């Protein structure tokens, strides 16, 4: 029945976000990465392996967001303009996921790349965090869904895009901020420019539906949000310990994770959970 009519606004922001999403369009071929080989080779074995691991985890999350997250969230939306922006955002998640293969092809050998993906595949923490987020999406695999089911999928999507990536983004930023792997750092920043607006946008949509829930549903959903935040946080602390102890950065990354959880909460129109904390300055420089 209904066709998208962009000459009549369905809300006050999808247009702005549409324009911004397309004005930020990019693909991996615009950033040559071969000059990062020079600094790559000067990384210790522990640093190389951490970089590869985090990029692997990043690639998984984008794989989920583009192939489950955006499609299952947008499919049910009655707002056809908003739905359009989210479709475009999904495509961009794939461009992101592919970017990381572009980085890998200059850095690593065939066999090394196989190893990265075998590792990401068999990883219990990555499996656990991706499955938690993704079960909210997969709840929407039925003909009709409630506002509350849709709201929690949106919470889960903002937690992925504004929060769960950042344990991974820490390290390429942290290397780039020191003039190391700067071309790959450039790509990661393009990805961040995108993820930043994705988190805002789906949070705006979440806040709209939140205002349409009953008082009772509002509190079920808030209790759920806090449990979900903290279920994810526990896994992130384990993740950060596994990945970063070898290179002595665990507590720096944890501060960064907490900071980005807070931003996720903010995007949802919610109050911070962790103490305000200064972010590592060399990652600020990498940004
Ligand atoms: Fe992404």
């Amino acid at each position: 029945m209904r066709a998208v009519n962009w000459n009549k606004k369905e809300d006050d922001f999808s247009l702005m976000f549409w324009k911004q999403n397309i004005a930020q369009f990019w693909t991996e071929e615009e950033i040559a990465v071969s000059s990062d080989k020079n600094t790559w080779v000067q990384l210790s074995k522990e640093e190389q392996i951490a970089y590869k691991r985090v990029l692997g985890g990043l690639t998984l999350l984008d794989t989920k967001q583009g192939g489950e997250g955006m499609p299952l969230v947008l499919v049910h939306l009655e707002n056809l303009q908003a739905k359009s922006v989210l479709a475009f955002m999904g495509a961009m998640e794939e461009v992101h996921a592919k970017s990381y293969s572009h980085i890998f092809t200059t850095l690593a050998t065939e066999e090394e790349i196989d190893d990265i993906f075998d590792w990401v595949d068999n990883h219990p923490l990555l499996e656990k965090k991706a499955g938690i987020i993704t079960s909210y999406y997969r709840r929407l695999l039925k003909p009709e869904v409630t506002k509350k089911e849709l709201y929690m999928a949106m919470v889960a999507s903002v937690f992925l895009e504004s929060y769960l990536f950042y344990s991974g983004f820490f390290y390429p930023l942290y290397l780039a901020g020191q003039g190391k792997l700067t071309a790959s750092g450039e790509i990661i920043n393009l990805i961040i420019r995108d993820e930043s607006i994705h988190g805002v946008f789906v949070g705006i949509l979440a806040q709209q539906i939140f205002a349409e829930l009953s008082a009772e549903e509002q509190q079920e959903v808030q209790k759920e949000t806090q449990e979900l935040l903290m279920e994810l946080y526990e896994i992130e602390m384990a993740y950060t310990e596994e990945i970063y102890t070898s290179i002595g950065l665990v507590e720096d990354v944890n501060r960064f994770v907490r900071y980005n959880a807070n931003k996720g909460l903010m995007n949802l129109g919610l109050e911070p959970k962790f103490e305000e904390e200064e972010i590592n300055p060399i990652v600020l420089n990498g940004l």
